[PDB]
């Protein structure tokens, strides 16, 4: 319910900015947020991500705490580049030696004060020569239109370009208008490609206690940790640790909501996520709020297993204004620095 | 009283240390400020503790705890003229940003030094190289010789020892508390020196009472305070010498495991036999410090003072420590640190 | 040929006295090399290694002065785990781009006071657990897999070395056991119809140029750090592959170890050839500082020269020497039981 | 002049690195030099050292590689502290059961960037604790008083100063070099001074001649050194007859200055010890041709008669600070180049 005390982290944020590098994390002192992070690459990107950990946090502690060391070394933000960084990453966990255990989310930002077209599904961007996320999940098949931007009226003040790299189940919609839309599938063993992935390369699944376990360890199919079910003695890789990297569109006003396996745990069907997203508020001075509703009515229909959100309302323009609030009640980071209103939550 | 909310900041502790310099103010959001902590690139077995009681608004106060990182940065050494030369800097610039002036400041250095050097003493305090006078003889005290300390001899200094360096520019009080004998390290900076109250007399300068307290040009309530510019030897009635000092006094002293720093605004008192009794009495221990600083706001309150109350207490380990802590929390301001050899805490109320 | 010589002396007592050291030579070319490096935790083992550079040394610079940091991550010395740090060093090289790459020749000496039993071919060891020796492959004659106690075999009463080569690219490492010499590594280049097969299967393409097979018509190696334009980095497959062929072998005290760079061994070129000069020549545990120095020497049979050699000695040790001198450059080892010794063209 | 030579330069990059080092010249035959060292925990304070030992380079060569283990032992590096450590030294010597033999010359250097002040006797820093005297007058040299120095308000070296501690036992010498002027460091232990052939034959030594010159005991070419035991306190020698406890000075130079220190066999003949500093005068007041410096202060005590054997040793204050490290040992006779940060020094060697 109501929060009681709070601390003013800004002056943080303004050195960081200032160096052209930052990474703000918030993580409760199993699951670890980073935030708002920034690459010394582009000034006008920013980047979010969240990491679920499945036995201890150890795996999910220090991939928060050198992902931004490794996304500063891509040389372009597209796919292959994200998915080279992340089996260096999982290469570099496994020299760390921890108990595995790790999903993981990855939500790249960029704005363009003037887009140019390109190849795109609905909202979704086609890169190359491909299905929809929206035909993953149900979801009518559909034709991909050139979209020229340059001419496009609601593209008038600029766009928002969107990657999402996912592995696990951790979920990402972008919420616009009063629709909503799923920017990631999950790594679960639900899904019936990964779990056939598995099984067609010598895996076997079992339940264990009340759910389905990869080798009845691992509770995806798709993750950073449990190294004991990727090659090295497996011939395949049964838990995959390649990214699948997913591009969007966004307009001015739309607004990012992400959260772990727990934010979106107990809904009749997946459509029902989108249509309570779809139904919140979240205006800028309520992006907060919103995080921490999330979290609030999560707990509501009960499962706490980790849950942690994050919110981010796209901007019309630039603020000069700087500000990052840390306060308490599950703990709530905000951040409203330049071309961002976000705010991430996480109960105990 | 008792405490009701807390926040645990331990993460921008644990990358403060990673990068080696940081700094860490408690603020009441009305005129102090308490750097509780800071690092300085280059000295790793230093620590930075200063504290600044804001006169006539929180301006000064707070330009003053904003960078004073920046300008202890720029020391070659941890000196008694290094240190003034810094000072002059501050109070320099502080001009420069031309605020309210107003602020009185206690400036803490203290470092862990296994092995120190042999050095003259007088009880405590060290006498610097190449004319002695001490805080105890100064405060009216018993005036004792200067003594030559060999640490090599000393079996109190066989785990290490902590220097202490004190710059005292205001009223702010700076305590050692060592078992059951407890000892000033500063002369407050105020018209009850009969050294502060010549020196500005003679040049030229003028107390008055002014609604029954007595001020320098029935303004300043110190001989020597950071901005007050109008007594600094600044510009429009072209005063040929500083009736208000920007010149810190600087002292040294060497501390030992389990010994504790106790510091507070000119606020924290108002009884210093007793002032020395209290502290000589007061339970600190590791577990402590921060109830320690809290008392302290409280018992000053209940000794019914109106004046800011600011206090710091540190507990001065016999060994490193590896474990990091930090919690920032309300009844009224606190927060705390636990790394190292570090085990501070610090307290505000309005 | 000798006309000045250092003591980084004290510098090898202390590193020593740590279990960690790491010193390489480099010429003052385009190749570098770590003459012995020792890792933390294992005082038992050493090891060796060479990079050589292809279009600029930026590239085996980074591996030599970096190879250790990695090594010192292995759980076991094995295929697997060497692979496995193989496969990493290739991805931070990426993340520090430098233009080519290197060629890698890693050897890992562990003294076993006490043998046991192993699976052998030879002086080859055949891994626990399809077997092609390094002999057969070169063009020696297929042999039976033979089981081995080396526990009251005379040969091995002083002990063994166990020896692991990892290696990727060109570069040659050999073992000396008398007037005797025997392959411990094989090139993997386009002449290898398998190592060709592989490339042109996964979509790559050779083309001659300028008188040279290329793949792609940019690289020459098949097998090397770098050159990520080849390397999967729309490239869904590695052309240019950084996986080592990792084989073991032992060496009985006496035998000496002899390693060198493409150019040490460019001319001979006859398997045969370059096997029968070695086994030739005479290396006594005082001279391999003149063998590592004659076989640059040697390489001046129209020639990017560097050599490694060292003696196994037969006694558990004698003591603390690290001599450094020039004419070309060439870097001393000497402590416990182990006896280097490296050589650069300038 | 150089002839083969040779870039050392990785070696003080990673020694540089980690925070200390201590880089020993030798051979070509008795004496040793660290050229220079690093104590840990104490940036711009620079070491170099020299080693000349009679008969026998062990009592010199055992030093020369155990002194940075006692140096970075000194709580504080002033008199006290190094006096303490030269005890400790020369215990720890006795017990390796080498053959005594071995004086010893050690420079320590460290750049304040503010100095504050000190009382001084034209040049030399006058300790706390004052009956001062010292090189200049001890040296014979015109009486200069001692004045309270503000380098705070001193127009010469507002961009600072170098403090020299100089730790001298035996028969090396030390010299400043400051513009065309010349001055001494320390005062050799030898029967020529007053002072030491009082000491010794009032604590019952006594000197005879032995093939030429006569020797303490007629043993010891010097009244001080760290070998030499049948002359420390089996007779109940009560009192140290070769004392092992140096003459420790201090001075200060401003940027520009250079110091020169040699073996006994450097500044072999001249026909006074003002001969000496004259010809040190001379010397290139350095700018970078330190190398050069200390090399023609080998061939030149070849070009005078050798007799002992020679070593020679150079540093130049520099006005700036430099990111460039350079390290070059090389062979025209023994030598080796250091050139790192504010130092830039100089070795050499021959016999």
């Amino acid at each position: 319910m109501s929060l009681r005390h709070l601390y003013i982290e800004e002056g943080r944020t303004v050195c960081a900015s200032a160096t052209s590098r930052n990474r703000r994390p918030t993580s409760e002192s199993d699951d670890v947020v980073v935030v708002e992070g920034m690459l010394r690459g582009r000034p006008e990107t920013r980047v979010h991500a969240m990491f679920d950990g499945f036995q201890g946090r150890h795996s999910a502690m220090w991939l928060a705490q050198n992902v931004m060391n490794y996304l500063n070394d891509l040389r372009d933000v597209n796919e292959e580049e994200i998915t080279r960084q992340f089996e260096r990453m999982d290469g570099d966990l496994r020299a760390a030696n921890l108990p595995g255990g790790s999903s993981a989310l990855i939500i790249f930002v960029r704005y363009e004060k003037k887009p140019t077209e390109a190849r795109v599904v609905g909202r979704q961007i086609v890169p190359e020569g491909f299905t929809s996320v929206a035909e993953a999940l149900g979801g009518p098949l559909m034709p991909v239109v050139a979209m020229n931007f340059r001419r496009d009226p609601r593209a008038a003040k600029g766009i928002y370009t969107i990657h999402v790299a996912s592995l696990g189940n951790s979920r990402c919609v972008l919420k616009s208008g009063r629709t909503a839309i799923h920017l990631s599938t999950p790594h679960t063993a639900s899904s019936h490609k990964e779990r056939h992935r598995v099984q067609a390369a010598g895996g076997v699944f079992t339940t264990v206690n009340g759910e389905l376990l990869l080798g009845g360890v691992v509770p995806m199919t798709r993750a950073f940790g449990s190294f004991d079910f990727k090659k090295g003695k497996l011939q395949q890789d049964l838990v995959s640790a390649v990214p699948d990297v997913t591009t969007f569109f966004a307009y001015p006003g739309d607004d990012i909501v992400a959260g772990t396996a727990g934010a979106f745990a107990h809904f009749r069907s997946h459509a029902a996520i989108a249509a309570a997203i779809a139904l919140y508020p979240v205006s800028p001075e309520t992006v907060l709020d919103a995080a921490k509703a999330m979290v609030v009515n999560a707990k509501r229909r009960k499962v706490t297993k980790n849950i942690s959100t994050f919110v981010r309302h796209l901007p019309e323009s630039r603020t000069r204004s700087q500000k990052m609030l840390e306060g308490t009640s599950g703990e709530n980071g905000e951040e409203d620095f330049s071309i961002d209103r976000t705010n991430e939550l996480t109960q105990a």
